[PDB]
């Protein structure tokens, strides 16, 4: 009863429906957004909670590792896209050999699992059982960390010479947008890390020890995902301080303006504050010479201030 | 102010301090105790009031101690009590006796407490003091776990309040968050070690599996000193960049003044030459002259404002 | 320098080139194809009998670094650095299956240049009794050589951007900066990638490696951290030039706005009294007096000298 | 300035030059001990008098040494002296002997010898000079500790001065503690090693049970280097806030000039061109010209301040 | 100067040359030998010139070099000489040779030809080449840990002229500082490596303690490293701070501007106001009309001086 549940299993390499834990060596059940009816059909099937399937389901859920008598629970975040809305997700549940991933959104990562198992049904074989699904399932999702990282870069690469162009509002809202989003992926690698971390060192009835080392690389390649996140992270900040120490360099270019002009009519300003003195006897008023003599005056103070002001260079 | 009580030798039964006893093993909760009803816990127990006094010291730092006759183990629990928030306890274990005294509430035991019991009854348990340990410890990491969730959600809270400028309240609300988290890690640290202990030197309190479990509550007190840390780079981020936001308001003000500033420059000029007191005044005797002077202002004006508006100011 | 698309390798005795057309007479051979044409894979592809897909993968210069048992052949992708226009970079992917390995890359990889070209000193001489691990650990060692010369000439040009710093701030050199800068993170996540490739190829029993080679790759891991090291300190280098230049523009604002506050305090009391003395009332003190004018302008120097000395002294000018 | 002994079979005496053999172990310090003091002693315990001298350079990093015929252990303690908090001493260990050799008085040593003159418990030491060497590192490291919470204090009560504005004081303060934990930083780092050589390799010096211990002690000495590294993260935010906020008046400042510069600008203009002559002032014959004009001018200034009020600004 | 030979049989014989049997180990230093002598010894011991012009290249990189029928080992060694410091130093190994050969002083292999030859040395080897290879390598770390603390009176001194703000002469200190600290951290990572091959893999040259020996060593090294970094971030904060210092100080000015540009506003306004050329100027014909506005505008200035006064600008 699809929903969609897709089903795999056994010998050869065969789809499937509701039926038959025998003799399928094991089974891989993905149930997505199920309605109560398939999250209760599927829960009378598997002998599962519907309330402890409904774990699954709560997509805000960290993401851990859980014992419960006959079955073990673990809850991972995968990377979703949506127009600048990224965030995370999913739970699976293996007692037995069933391993069940149900998510309430969509993982694109079990999609391309089903793809690879899409080349020639009757093919891609598999000795390794139960925790290497586990495996696969996780390095997948692991593998989405690092393309939706690269968009990030690309995201860096716009962003980069845009930078030493001083401020923008949009810009600027751009970086810190990129911040958080940055933060919030980091946490979720975090949650995850550890998940891998028990995964790859306790021993468990769901493992191997080839598995165990598997998850291990996996969480090689998980800090990797931690480490990039903070550098870029870093680098975003550095972005903005960038930008802010060029809006600090125009506070000066600014003043130098200000300065200039203030500077340059200043003693023009006296020398007009003094010739409209109300004394009897100002020097040179009753010479008809005088007005243009002081005009005189006047530009060669602000020609030899501007000249000043040009070297050193200001202006 | 309580005593408190758990499990003889067939299941757990519960209460009464002063009681014949030979329990399997005896969880006895105490809270902020009252110096005579403590001295009745010291002779009940076979523990100094003196050395009982210690778990009530809510500075006293996470340890573990070995003396003879009963294991002391200090650890940090959080302390919640309407916007401020803290740390606190410690424990001590003789025999099929764990002990839980605490100057203040913690609110994770009292969990375990309302959990063990759900009556009436539930909940069997076959692994022993070391496990029992382990719950409390295990109660008292989820609840700083949960606390985080909080402080993470509190946290978001003042993203788009942040946007708005610098804001005095804004900032000593970050400031606190920052003082409670700074808080949490010591505790949190501290707590981690213990475990290390737990989990690494073989006791006779602890069996194997109980190892097992304070190394997997390791793993995760680990988890919470890093999700902690991260929380504290993310404020001091969202203090620095509102603070340097002041920086950009800092400058348009300067384009301000030196715009007002260079449009009257030369009006003020040609007003203080025609100020000028010559009997001679070119213009000055013209019936045109002061509107012709006039218009040389404003046309000076309206260029300067030309040039500002275009490339770039405003 | 030149590139051609495939290219061949040892067997029984020593090692010639080869025709494209062998097989199973050859110790071990190593293939090394650049950016085939969809036809000039397929060729490719029906000879060595890897899918065509499976090495496409391989040509995918985006590809991350990884190991990968898919059997019927291994696949390692490893990062190398590009240069393509002084924009240094990363790319290229390996398999290895029966004797034969297979470096296949849409780039240029210098390092594999500098093997193929070495291999013309094979006269005088040179012997490999290694087998395939050991030539898996030669192009990933020279690879890793790559990236360190190009660390040590960065080294040499820091030093460079070193006295330009001092000029004052400057667009240009910034920019140049910032390119490094940006080519030292692609170096990390490279780099980084790398290493735990290594890691897995010095740890994991390999039917493709022995303890011999897993030996080798150890010692490769080191030198790869040494790389990473280094490098974050190129960039910490960097990020401490960029934040001293514009920390060091941002204090003229302090000579500027002491000129202007200086020539505003020295001329304000004048200009009040020049101001007061326009004031046309009908008595004004002193105004009626032939040496009044020379009085006040007398009095208005003074103080312009008075506050030049709180300024001259006391800092400033 | 002094030299002092210990430990008989069955317990610890205080002993006179000079008594060696049936002795268990032995600990004699010297602090500060004059040039006849240490060929007194060098001569007395069988280590060179050069080699003692070592012990008493301050400035010497913290080791374990394999000399032959006995091991050198240097280590840092806390030192004092006004309000400056620094670091220093040596350690030598043949057969029975310990010796702690120090040139700064060492708060951890001295409570060492003042807790064990009380002699009213057993109190009997079974372990040997390892777990003397223990005890004594231990002691250090918790000196260290205890001057952690100092800090948790002093960095308490900064807080509160902190967004009051920079202070030279406050400033002084801050990088007075952040000298001090970096001090804290070498030298703990340094301790740190030398407990991890204790630890592992397999020393004549030190039994499997002292082992253990000294890694405990690691541990410890783990949270101390941690916690004093957070102590420095916080006092430089610290001087980040104050200063970054100090900035920002520089805001409030250019506020004003320019909101005044502002607004007596159209005014001052006004008052310009109508104090230009100029025969034919428009309304200069106007008996009500004036205070027409002066209408005028007070309005605008009216409305400048307005759009002030009305924008921001204020 | 040049060749220094040593420990011919069972003691310490400060040697001469021809002979090189019938010892356990020879261990012989060159100094900036010149291209004659260089070739003397290098015809002498067998190592091609070529092979030592190796070991002379002050600017080369270390590393643990196999060889066949020798072993060479570059490390990186401190050097003063006037505030400028480098690196230096390879070593060659053969047989039961051991050469050191360097172009500079190394002050290090001199605190080792002087610990050596007073009296007798004296000590002893039965460990072997590798535990001198240790004791040289060794030496050299401790070297540069003593310059750490030269740094440290460098940073010592400049604290007191921290608070002051800006001066060019300390910056362009710091900076130089900052930069050496920078060249000690490459060469301080160099030489790790290379004792993390020392302390990684089975060597012939090597005992298992030997090996542990060199662990030690890298631990040590660490802390060097450790060191190197805390200081350079030490010495960024300086700098940052003292910036910051002046971009504080910038509004004190910008304050006296403010404070300036508002006492005289009003009264400028006042002195436009009487300077108007209307026939009426309310109060111009009242003989106390001029002192009359004069003290008013007398009265403006005392009142904004006393509004600044407090809340204080001044
Ligand atoms: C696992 C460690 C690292 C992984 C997570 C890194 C975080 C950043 C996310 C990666 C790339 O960035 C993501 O890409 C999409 C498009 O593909 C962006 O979409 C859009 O976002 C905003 C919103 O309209 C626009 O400003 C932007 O121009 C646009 O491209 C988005 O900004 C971002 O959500
Ligand atoms: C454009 C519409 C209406 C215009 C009105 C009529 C004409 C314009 C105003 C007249 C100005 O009159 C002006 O005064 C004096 C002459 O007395 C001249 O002055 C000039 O000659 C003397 C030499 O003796 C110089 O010292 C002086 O620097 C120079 O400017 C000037 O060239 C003339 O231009
Ligand atoms: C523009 C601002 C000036 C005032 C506007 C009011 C309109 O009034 C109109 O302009 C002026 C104002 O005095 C009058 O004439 C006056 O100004 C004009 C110029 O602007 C002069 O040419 C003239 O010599 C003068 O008497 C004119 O006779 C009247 O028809
Ligand atoms: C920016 C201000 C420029 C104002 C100065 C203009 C130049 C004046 C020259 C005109 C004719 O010559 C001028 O005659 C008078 C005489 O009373 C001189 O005055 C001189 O002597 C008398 C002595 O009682 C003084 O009051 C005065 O300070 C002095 O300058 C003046 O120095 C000289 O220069
Ligand atoms: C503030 C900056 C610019 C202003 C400066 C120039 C002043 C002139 C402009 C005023 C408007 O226009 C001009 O002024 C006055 C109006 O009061 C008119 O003159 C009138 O003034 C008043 C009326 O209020 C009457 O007493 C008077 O008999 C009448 O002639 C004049 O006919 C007109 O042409
Ligand atoms: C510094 C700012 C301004 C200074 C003001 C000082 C006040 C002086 C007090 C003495 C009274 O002075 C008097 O006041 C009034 C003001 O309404 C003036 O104006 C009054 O008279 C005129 C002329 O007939 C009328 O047009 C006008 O409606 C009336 O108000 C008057 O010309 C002046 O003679
Ligand atoms: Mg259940
Ligand atoms: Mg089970
Ligand atoms: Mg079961
Ligand atoms: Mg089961
Ligand atoms: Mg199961
Ligand atoms: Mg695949
Ligand atoms: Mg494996
Ligand atoms: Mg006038
Ligand atoms: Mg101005
Ligand atoms: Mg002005
Ligand atoms: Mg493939
Ligand atoms: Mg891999
Ligand atoms: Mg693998
Ligand atoms: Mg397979
Ligand atoms: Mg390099
Ligand atoms: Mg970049
Ligand atoms: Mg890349
Ligand atoms: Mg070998
Ligand atoms: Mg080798
Ligand atoms: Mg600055
Ligand atoms: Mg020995
Ligand atoms: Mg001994
Ligand atoms: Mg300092
Ligand atoms: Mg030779
Ligand atoms: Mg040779
Ligand atoms: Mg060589
Ligand atoms: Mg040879
Ligand atoms: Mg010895
Ligand atoms: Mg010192
Ligand atoms: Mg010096
Ligand atoms: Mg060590
Ligand atoms: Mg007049």
């Amino acid at each position: 009863t699809v929903i969609a549940i897709a089903k795999d299993g056994s010998i050869v390499e065969p789809k499937l429906d509701e039926i038959s834990f025998e003799d399928y060596r094991l089974i891989w059940i993905d149930c997505y957004d199920p309605k109560d009816e398939e999250l209760y059909k599927l829960s009378k099937k598997i002998g599962i909670s519907v309330s402890d399937l409904q774990i699954g389901l709560d997509e805000q859920e960290i993401p851990r590792v859980e014992e419960d008598e006959d079955f073990y629970l673990i809850i991972y975040k995968a990377p979703l896209f949506e127009e600048d809305i990224t965030t995370t997700s999913l739970g699976i549940y293996i007692k037995n050999n069933l391993l069940l991933t149900i998510h309430s959104d969509k993982i694109k990562a079990i999609g391309r699992l089903h793809k690879l198992i899409s080349t020639k049904k009757p093919r891609i074989v598999f000795e390794r059982g139960i925790g290497f699904l586990l495996y696969h399932i996780l390095n997948e999702i692991t593998r989405s960390y690092s393309r939706i990282l690269m968009n990030l870069e690309d995201e860096l690469e716009e962003l980069e010479d845009k930078l030493l162009a001083g401020y923008d509002r949009e810009v600027m809202e751009k970086i810190l947008g990129l911040r958080k989003t940055l933060v919030y992926f980091h946490k979720s690698l975090i949650a995850n890390r550890d998940v891998l971390v028990l995964l790859k060192r306790k021993y468990l009835p769901i493992t191997t020890k080839e598995d165990r080392e598997n998850f291990e690389d996996l969480y090689y390649d998980t800090l990797q995902l931690i480490d990039m996140s903070a550098t870029y992270r870093e680098v975003l900040t550095s972005m903005m301080d960038i930008t802010l120490s060029l809006e600090n360099i125009k506070m000066n270019q600014i003043m130098k303006i200000l300065t200039m002009v203030t500077t340059i009519f200043a003693v023009p300003m006296w020398i007009t504050g003094i010739y409209g003195m109300n004394f009897s006897y100002l020097p040179l008023a009753n010479n008809p010479q005088g007005f243009w003599l002081v005009m005189a005056l006047m530009v060669v103070i602000i020609m030899i201030f501007v000249y000043i002001f040009r070297r050193s260079g200001w202006i």
